[PDB]
């Protein structure tokens, strides 16, 4: 009878056990995917929590693992997997068979990735401070960014989304902010400011919108998540007070219209229920 619905995981390294949770995101059909960089592993749930399975070969090849830290699912439901240290972005099956890797020698630091309405690839990358847009062949459609604290520029996006309008939503981990811009890349807006108050953030990390275009933040230093209109004015912190975050990443919604959280600190995941 709790915003909470359920929680899985704990410390370790065996199927449905976590050391750094990082990305999630969710399938139409149903499913939770969760990424660990340091199992250097995918592993699949049910909308309920429950185990199905676990892919991903530990090195620096193709098919392989080294730190998956971003993840999103296609509307094939291919599964699409940022690699940190590999520089490259890996597309699976629904099943976790390796397809191809797209954005090698582009990707430098590629730490986040979304799925926009026409299929493109949205990938955000920590070390080149831009985000890429992609077709699933690989080819590259369109760049924007470059670090900075300017409205065009980065300081250290993790997170992407992609709302009801194709426009890109990006978290700024080192400038407490999360910002817009159309497909093409042009900023409409920014909201949030470094601190503890209502649409302040000490971190911001996953990022999801909903149906309505209202924007789901978690805030990893000051360990919650907060539910934003679409102009980024402040609705709500999700509930968590039975089971309290510590240091989320991040952060899906699911068809069943649930918020889930990589609570990372805590080695686990949990799915919220919130009202918008």
């Amino acid at each position: 009878e709790d915003e909470l619905v359920f929680r899985v995981g704990s410390r370790g390294r065996e199927k449905g056990e976590f050391t750094n949770l990082q990305g999630v995101s969710a399938a139409s059909s149903g499913r939770i995917v969760v990424a660990d960089s340091n199992n250097q592993c995918i592993q699949v749930f049910s909308n309920e929590g429950q185990f199905k399975f676990r892919f991903g070969v530990r090195g620096r090849s193709p098919g392989q693992l080294q730190r998956p830290t971003g993840v999103a699912v296609d509307t094939n439901g291919d599964i699409i997997v940022a690699d940190y240290d590999n520089r490259w972005v890996s597309i699976f099956s629904p099943e976790g068979k390796f397809k191809t890797k797209i954005g090698a020698g582009r990707l430098m630091g590629p730490k986040g990735v979304a799925v926009d309405r026409n299929g493109h690839i949205i990938v955000v990358d920590n070390k080149s401070c831009c985000v890429f847009t992609f077709q699933p062949n690989g080819k590259l459609v369109g760049r924007f960014g470059g670090r900075g604290a300017t409205d065009r520029h980065f300081a250290g996006p993790h997170f992407v989304a992609v709302n009801n309008k194709n426009e890109i939503v990006v978290t700024d981990f080192h400038n407490h902010s999360v910002k817009v811009y159309s497909a093409d890349g042009e900023f409409l807006f920014k909201f949030g400011s470094h601190g503890e108050g209502n649409g302040q953030f000490n971190a911001p990390t996953g990022v999801a919108v909903d149906s309505n275009g209202n924007i789901i933040v978690a805030d990893w230093g000051n360990s919650r998540i907060q539910v934003f209109d679409s102009s980024g004015s402040f609705l709500s912190y999700i509930n968590t007070s039975a089971e309290p975050l510590y240091g989320p990443q991040g952060l899906a919604l699911t068809s069943d219209g649930h918020v889930v959280v990589a609570d990372a600190g805590n080695h686990c995941f949990k799915a919220y229920r919130y009202l918008q």
